[PDB]
């Protein structure tokens, strides 16, 4: 019920903390954007390490005519650490078989192992984490189980490749899972746990997407100028911050990403933040918890986080049907859009929430669709049109 939504005044994305106004793109790039990035690094997602000077990886597998002659398939292992039994991740890549040149790639963070992304028997079954917080090999019945969320046939049809990484290889997603992930790798000598401004798990997943990018820009069959990033749900939060931190993504797609993602926090009284920091204490850094239930007012809201993409592409999307707030995510994008105008680009183009199946916008796009929390065939149809507008 929209009459029950509190009203509020958003922090001004185009004013500095002093109150001085941001007057042009120069001033955004040199003054305001660094200040917004610093705010979110300290109070929300946490400080991450710098880019590793050298990527340690191995191309484990390269096959032709995969997917019924439709694709070239690779599988690449990226090591976060020389040690043994150390954290590492398996990047799956499908490039179109007919590719005459290095091809654009959509990179994605996946909720399942690489065997869930297509119905491809050449792909080894991956060990996944379960409802009981155990890790164990996946059953063959699970192959292609996420296939409808990735629609690889449409992507190749459009002339593009798809790259995916299973996110829990970077850090498993349950409270207590940090010890199995990359964050312990960067502790100071005799450091037991993260300081309250250090990266949390969302930040860790984002940092992994950027190491996937490190590899994509070495692969001669990939157009390193034409990579984008997609994430769903909690991984849409990750994708927002990876986009903020990593200028190489020409666009990000953030599908139904909620609180700490695209959604405007001030549309409730801090209860989503508490629920998240309570149930998922690993997601955000220790400073974020002071904002629970408005015990402190946030010196930010989500339109500022989304503006960290400007002037690159941004697609926000929602589903009609729950525990989500689609209009909150629309208003995230619409209130970030002024920043794209500083650069001569077009944003959402409206402040009125559209109806079902009516995509709006140019460099910032939005749609709401029927159905449940998911990624569907309808979504990818609009995403691949976005991608064409973004890539030429």
């Amino acid at each position: 019920d929209e009459a029950k939504v509190p009203a509020y005044t958003l922090p001004a994305v185009l004013a500095l903390k002093s109150g001085q106004p941001v007057t042009d793109a120069k001033s955004w790039t040199t003054k305001r954007r660094p200040e917004i990035l610093a705010i979110y690094e300290a109070e929300v997602y946490g400080k991450s390490p710098a880019r590793p000077p050298k990527l340690n990886y191995e191309v484990k597998s390269v096959e032709k005519q995969a997917l019924g002659g439709k694709a070239t398939r690779k599988i690449v292992t990226i090591f976060f650490s020389d040690k043994p039994d150390a954290p590492k991740m398996d990047l799956l890549l499908y490039l179109p078989a007919a590719a005459a040149k290095p091809a654009p790639v959509i990179l994605g963070l996946s909720f399942g192992g690489i065997h869930t992304v297509a119905n491809d028997p050449g792909v080894p079954l991956a060990e996944q984490w379960t409802r009981d917080n155990r890790k164990q090999p996946s059953a063959e019945k699970s192959r292609g189980g996420e296939a409808s969320r990735w629609q690889v046939e449409k992507i190749l049809a459009a002339g593009y490749g798809l790259a995916t990484v299973y996110y829990e290889q970077i850090e498993p997603d349950f409270a207590g899972g940090m010890k199995y992930g990359i964050r312990p790798l960067f502790f100071k000598p005799g450091q037991t746990e993260p300081e309250p401004g250090d990266w949390g798990a969302v930040a860790a997943w984002a940092w992994g997407a950027s190491r996937a990018m490190d590899y994509l820009e070495k692969d001669k069959d990939v157009d390193a100028r034409r990579v984008g990033l997609i994430g769903h749900s909690r991984l849409g939060k990750a994708a927002i911050w990876a986009g903020a931190q990593d200028a190489r993504f020409t666009f990000i797609i953030s599908n139904e990403s909620g609180e700490g993602g695209a959604a405007i926090s001030r549309r409730d009284y801090g209860e989503r933040t508490t629920a998240l920091n309570t149930r998922f204490p690993h997601w955000f850094d220790g400073n974020y918890k002071k904002y629970n239930d408005r015990e402190n007012e946030m010196p930010f809201d989500s339109h500022m986080a989304l503006a960290l993409m400007a002037p690159r592409g941004l697609y926000v999307a929602s589903a009609e049907g729950q525990w989500s707030d689609p209009k909150g995510e629309f208003l995230g994008a619409a209130n970030a859009s002024p920043v794209w105008e500083l650069f001569g680009k077009k944003g959402i183009g409206t402040m009125t929430m559209p109806d079902l199946h009516e995509p709006v916008g140019d460099s910032v796009r939005y749609h709401i669709r029927a159905g449940k929390h998911d990624v569907t065939e309808y979504d990818w149809e609009q995403y691949l049109k976005f991608a064409k507008a973004q890539w030429g």
